[PDB]
């Protein structure tokens, strides 16, 4: 096997993940089977305790674990299904060694941070790097290991020990390291010294960088590359630079044009790794040239309406799912961020100025999106945003709480029933629009189209396939008692579960595009294969939905 | 001619009533058995002349590859047992590049160990790639299909696609040849073609000098139409497709030689111990 | 130590009650099955550690030869079916020169296609003759037994016959090695020998640079005691005879690796998923 560490810097937030999965996207250009592990220095075992206000969205796996949010950036860049084990954390590995301590697997020795815990970390990395995350069941050929925090943190010290020892447990010419570092510009001059002091830190703990990659406000000057390479064990051609680019999807072409892989090919001796891989490599490059061409080659404006949209990382997957689809439509994406509570009739006396800004965004947008918010607060405004797109023929997608609110609105305006509300307003009883279903429903579950719905815009985007598979995170579903009334009035539930009891998709009959999903489709959007409910929202906002379904926008003929 | 056709039918019928020959047919996608239909019928017509029961082993060429051993080990052993069992090897003029790497190892298996062989179209291409890749060294050599290697291309483009009935003329010294004996010592033959590539003429002197003698060429003498490896029991290839002129009373000569040498009777078929009427 | 011997007996017995591994053992006169007795027992002791049923295919090495195909064709196909079927290949340290030409083709078969391999004594000699004869070109190269060729002798005389328990020391950089992992990362091993020839030291840099890394040598560093081919799933040879120290509760490590890699479980045997007591 081969391995690539990505680590480093004098600051957290320097750029690692885009240098990580982006390096891993280019390993796939070579045809390689590829995987990724994110080592987190924080002490949470999983994101299941972490509220979406800090550390952001609880990204959800095929295996239904609530992981680190960043893992998602690797399931888009590489096109892989990761597992709950691919997110190593400081709380996860202290728990695993402490479990073995009380089980007595150390044969009554004292157990130490070195060597026992640093062995555990190496034994975890080489365990997880066997798992076949890729489009065929063979073990990966390269693993990208991203070390979070900064080298020289008292929180990241166990992992730089474990990785140093791993440079020997794995050989040189099988392991390599990319160190990401800061070139601050002040008084209009690129200063090298934070890279010198952080490389001094790196060699102290015993790792040696095979590349340096700079966060800089500028293109690095020719002398800045020379004054970094005069102070580190790299040639001047391995001081990589992730400068400003037209969009984040260009970074793997930037790295490839900086000859980043033409070194890793030699430095990891990758001639030592079938025709299927060689072909899938060339196809991945062709598909990259296609999505890149679709950026160079008109705007679509979408209002995303939810709770606390100020906290923009809390909707990260939704943004990326709109970006992947917008490159298929060749159209520039312009998300308007609306706080749902600023739409309310009460906000007009409380905070009038922001209420007009919110309503201008809703009124301007070519599509509306209710994104599957957290908790009840935004609901009253999200109803009025769903009403705005039901009545006037604006394209719409509701995700999770958005299907809940598409159904509350269609109840509250088409059936009358003005008292109806989410099951969250428990003591109203008779007018609850939803029912509890704890089984929380999580992870990849199927959904089956209702066999008559040949008219459907959404089941056309899915290619007329009989079923779909999707991620879930819900404790409530629409009350089955009401669903005949909604189906008879035209809010047709075009997809349901295995039992047929659960409301998984709705489409409003005879509207240009009004969909909702109980699942979160943004947790399976990929850059070459955009998630179909979001592709339909962009394509109908562009007024091109028919031609996307007919195939005028696939990447290769 | 009516009574003679009945007599010749009674002969081919008698040759079915009146021992097995096992042949490995090695190519792309052999699961799609109609895709090789003419090749099967050309082996059947010849097998009734030899009085021997035909048993075609179908080998997917890609299952012979050293990569298939880790990918799909079970089918790789089935493929190699067939190659190892067979009394003759046949590379049938496949479509596209995919099978090539295994078809090389099947040609090597019959070059080294004295197994009877016929290469048809891509089979001559692979008989020449193998003899280059193992007798001349030259381990980088490949079909002209791997275009950007340039210097090591074993073939050259010749679009004129070359099609239809064209002549082929024996090289006037090759009196030793097993194949030009089966053609009755006639000065030329006429055959069907379907090729866009031919063996690069620049190399052909090196192959002739090392013993891969091109016993038949075209009207110009520039084009590689037949090869026979000097001093092997039966190792032929044809750039043409001889299965497109095999007939039930007159079997196509390159396929008759493959069956007759697989039966170990090639001499006596040439000497005439198996013609239908005295 | 009495109760522990019973527990270890219950373990090896349980490992028989609690899937097949097929191994081709390729050598001279394999009909004389007592002549390989220690080799069989070393494969049995290891197969009970892997919990897998042992199926030795007996191959006469001379029946693999390209000459055997015209001389005795039927047995030649039986020999090649065994080689093609097997999950591992074993060249067992034969007596005299006769089998060599077929044992080369069995070593080639496992070098190219990623089949697990062990060469013992003459098997290391033939692993090195094959890697010379196919990776370096050098098609004339042979054992020092073909004395009057001189310049192309793959081996040198070293009479000191070298016999009895002598040490062998791992080369200090070879942390990647599958075999030195099975030995528990210990600095040296002790083993039985019976050889008058060793690989010519003049060539060993060329073999090390091409990837046939000699992962173990003697006290002087002049003598070739182990090889491992870099980046192959399991391709080992030993100049010593490891079957003369295989024990039923402690199987000889070069043979444990051959069975475990034939079972596709080598990693987990090294990691410890198959020791007898926790
Ligand atoms: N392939 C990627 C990589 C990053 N991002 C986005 O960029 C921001 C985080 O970038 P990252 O590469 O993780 O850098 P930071 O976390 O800021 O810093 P670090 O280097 O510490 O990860 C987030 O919006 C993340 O979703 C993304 O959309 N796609
Ligand atoms: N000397 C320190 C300081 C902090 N940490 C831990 O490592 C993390 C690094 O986060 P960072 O971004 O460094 O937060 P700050 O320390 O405030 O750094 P910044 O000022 O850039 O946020 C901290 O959150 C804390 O978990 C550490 O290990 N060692």
């Amino acid at each position: 096997m081969k391995y690539v560490v990505v680590s480093g810097g004098v600051i957290s937030g320097i750029g690692k993940g885009v240098l990580a999965s982006s390096t891993g996207m280019l390993m796939k250009t070579l045809g390689l089977k590829v995987t990724s592990i994110k080592i987190d220095p924080y002490m949470n075992i999983d994101a299941g305790t972490m509220s979406p206000l800090e550390h952001g969205e609880c990204f959800v796996l095929d295996d239904g674990g609530e992981t680190d949010l960043d893992l998602g950036n690797y399931e888009r860049y590489l096109g892989v299904t990761l597992t709950k084990d691919h997110n190593i954390t400081t709380g996860k590995i202290y728990s695993h060694v402490i479990a073995k301590e009380r089980k007595g697997d150390y044969l009554g020795k004292t157990v130490q941070i070195v060597p026992h815990l640093t062995n555990a970390i190496q034994d975890w990395i080489e365990r997880v790097a066997k798992i076949p995350v890729d489009d065929t069941g063979m073990e990966p050929d390269v693993c990208i290991i991203e070390l979070g925090g900064t080298v020289g943190d008292i929180e990241s010290a166990p992992f730089v020990e474990a990785l140093r020892q791993f440079q020997f447990k794995v050989g040189k010419e099988n392991f390599a390291l990319i160190h990401v570092s800061l070139v601050p510009v002040i008084h209009g001059e690129q200063k090298t010294k934070p890279t010198q002091a952080a490389i001094k830190g790196l060699r102290s703990l015993g790792l040696v960088p095979d590349m340096i990659a700079c966060r800089c406000s500028e293109t690095l000057d020719k002398p800045t590359i020379d004054k970094i390479a005069m102070f580190c064990h790299v040639g001047p051609e391995q001081v990589v630079n992730v400068h400003d680019v037209n969009s984040t999807y260009h970074v793997p072409l930037l790295l490839l044009e900086q000859k980043m892989i033409d070194y890793l090919h030699a430095r990891l001796k990758l001639d030592e790794i079938t025709e299927e891989e060689k072909q899938r490599g060339l196809e991945l490059l062709s598909k990259w040239k296609a999505t890149t061409g679709n950026f160079d080659e008109e705007t679509v404006k979408i209002a995303l309406v939810g709770k606390y949209t100020n906290l923009k990382d809390s909707y990260l997957s939704v943004i990326k799912a709109l970006e992947h689809s917008s490159m298929k439509c060749r159209r520039k994406l312009d998300i308007k961020w609306v706080e749902a509570t600023d739409l309310e009739p009460e906000a007009q006396e409380s905070n009038k100025t922001k209420f007009h800004e919110a309503w201008n965004m809703v009124s301007t947008a070519d599509g509306i999106l209710i994104p599957g918010g957290f908790g009840v607060r935004g609901t009253e405004g999200m109803v009025l945003a769903a009403r705005w797109a039901r009545e006037n023929h604006i394209p719409f997608l509701g995700v999770c709480l958005g299907l809940q609110i598409a159904t509350i609105e269609f109840t509250r305006s088409v059936l009358g029933r003005k008292d109806s509300h989410s099951a969250e307003f428990y003591p109203d009883i008779d007018e609850k629009n939803h029912v509890v279903v704890f089984m929380m429903r999580l992870g990849l579950r199927p959904t089956f189209f209702q066999n008559e719905t040949e008219w459907s815009q959404i089941k056309k985007l899915y290619g007329d396939v009989s079923e779909v598979h999707e991620r879930h995170r819900h404790r409530y579903e629409i009350n089955p008692k009401m669903v005949d009334e909604l189906e008879n009035n035209g809010l047709i539930f075009v997809g349901k579960d295995d039992t047929g009891k659960r409301c998984e998709i709705l489409e409003l009959k005879n509207h240009p595009y009004y969909i909702a999903t109980q699942y979160h489709p943004e947790y399976t959007s990929k850059v070459l294969d955009p998630s179909k409910p979001f592709l339909g929202l962009v394509a109908a906002s562009a007024g091109i939905l028919q031609d996307v379904i007919e195939g005028k926008y696939d990447l290769e003929a």
